[PDB]
């Protein structure tokens, strides 16, 4: 090997995935770089149980302590999970990379962190190294951290001071944004890193330009180089489908007649909402496939089990992407995570949206209000008559044949973006050329 780049990752929610699926890229890319992986074992063992993980001559995956005491079980929150990881940071990668170091017997070149990881531009520093952030989210929701002193100087004064964020609410913002007096540890990070990203030699993300050029003109005046790089997806051959999806699907005649739900793989709405959820199906009738864990099947309705054992289909796991390229799919009532709005870009199926937390509100806004590529919730949950409405609407309507070209002509951007001369494609080629 001629280069070793360590790159380091917030080992929480959805954020370790897409920074190795960039890795497994460039490592593509580069066969005479080795790129050394750090990230916490729960982590890990969670990638290799969704399958992220692969084996690549030029990929080591190093385990980083997690800041929780070894040799108990953790029966702690998320929330103390990540102050536990926060307090041992960043002496946790610091130990991992000088052990990688005299290991592969190579000094990092170049140090690849979370954008989450602020302390990376000390490390970096520190070794004499390029630092290179990834934003795990899109564009929107980083503009608006970015902002964060403009927000708190002083809704209209909002919109008209962010560009392209014109049709966020303050409710939609971030909240992280609002928790500036005794700030959790999480919130003092993206504070931290909202202060040291324009010292990066780059900020890369899993978006295309495309999306938001406004949004995206905006942010590459604010960092040295700002590189939309996907999305990933688009730019691996599949395993074989043993939980049923896509066999099921494969039987549903009708195109674009089928409703795909996922709230993700651990939140679920109050029992009261998914029950609302249950009796908008029934009353809709369309055919419906649901990711939901065993726990919340159980708190469903008894004769909601019964009654729709031949209109739908509940799985505690989906190959979601896989799900959303099928052309049975008419739609996806969605968490409005990146990553799963990403996925349905790429497949062109439209959204209903239930967001919960962090990015979720402003996605779902830029979903309904920017991009026009599905609808919120009147009231923003799953009522049987506000599941009804959204459900008919996207599904069979006049409001939802502009709903299908907006998706169309997006998911033709997306594909447009990774291709040869496209905006991602060129933005790669400017990264390899950083990283090499
Ligand atoms: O049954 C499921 C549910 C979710 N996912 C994947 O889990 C990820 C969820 O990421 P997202 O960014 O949407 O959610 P967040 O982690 O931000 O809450 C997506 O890549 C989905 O494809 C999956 O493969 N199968």
């Amino acid at each position: 090997f001629q280069s070793h780049i360590g790159v380091l990752a917030f080992p929480f929610g959805t954020h370790a995935a897409p920074l190795l699926t960039v890795v497994q890229r460039l490592a593509t890319s580069s066969p005479h770089t080795l790129f050394s992986f750090f990230n916490s074992a729960v982590s890990n063992s969670t990638l290799f149980n969704n399958g992220v993980l692969d084996s690549y001559d030029n990929i080591r995956v190093y385990h980083v302590w997690d800041g929780t005491p070894q040799g108990q079980a953790f029966t702690g929150s998320h929330f103390e999970a990540v102050g536990l990881f926060l307090k041992a940071s960043p002496g946790n990668f610091d130990k991992v990379i000088d052990e990688a170091e005299v290991e592969t017997g190579l000094k990092i070149s170049c140090l690849i962190t979370d954008a989450f990881l602020w302390f990376g531009y000390d490390l970096a520093e520190k070794r004499g190294v390029p630092w290179l952030a990834f934003w795990t989210s899109a564009q929107c929701a980083l503009s608006a951290h970015m902002y964060t002193h403009e927000i708190l100087k002083a809704e209209e004064l909002i919109q008209s001071l962010i560009p392209g964020l014109e049709m966020a609410h303050l409710s939609d913002l971030p909240p992280e944004i609002f928790f500036d007096k005794n700030p959790n540890p999480l919130a003092i990070t993206i504070n931290k890193m909202v202060l040291k990203l324009p010292k990066s030699t780059a900020v890369i993300l899993n978006s295309f330009e495309e999306i938001d050029p406004i949004i995206t003109t905006d942010l590459k005046s604010k960092f040295h180089h700002f590189l939309n790089i996907g999305p990933s997806i688009l730019s691996p051959p599949p395993p074989d489908d043993k939980t049923g999806c896509l066999a099921w699907l494969d039987s549903q005649t009708r195109p674009k007649s089928v409703v795909y739900i996922s709230f993700g793989t651990v939140i679920t709405p109050p029992e009261n909402e998914l029950a609302a959820l249950s009796e908008a199906l029934e009353t809709c009738n369309y055919p419906f496939l649901w990711s939901l864990n065993d726990r919340a099947k159980k708190s469903l309705p008894t004769g909601f089990l019964d009654r729709t054992k031949e209109l739908g289909m509940i799985v505690p796991w989906a190959p979601q992407p896989r799900v959303l390229a099928h052309r049975s799919v008419g739609v996806f009532v969605t968490h409005c995570g990146w990553n799963s709005i990403l996925e349905s870009i790429c497949s062109g199926v439209p959204l209903i949206c239930r967001p919960f937390f962090g990015d979720q509100k402003l996605n779902s806004r830029m979903v309904e209000d920017s991009w026009k590529i599905g609808v919120r919730l009147e009231g923003g949950v799953l009522s049987k008559t506000a599941t009804v409405e959204a459900l008919g609407r996207v599904m069979m309507s006049e409001e939802g044949e502009i709903i299908r070209e907006n998706v169309n002509e997006m998911n033709e951007k997306a594909k447009i973006a990774v291709e040869p001369k496209g905006s991602s494609f060129k933005n790669f080629n400017k990264l390899l050329e950083i990283i090499n």
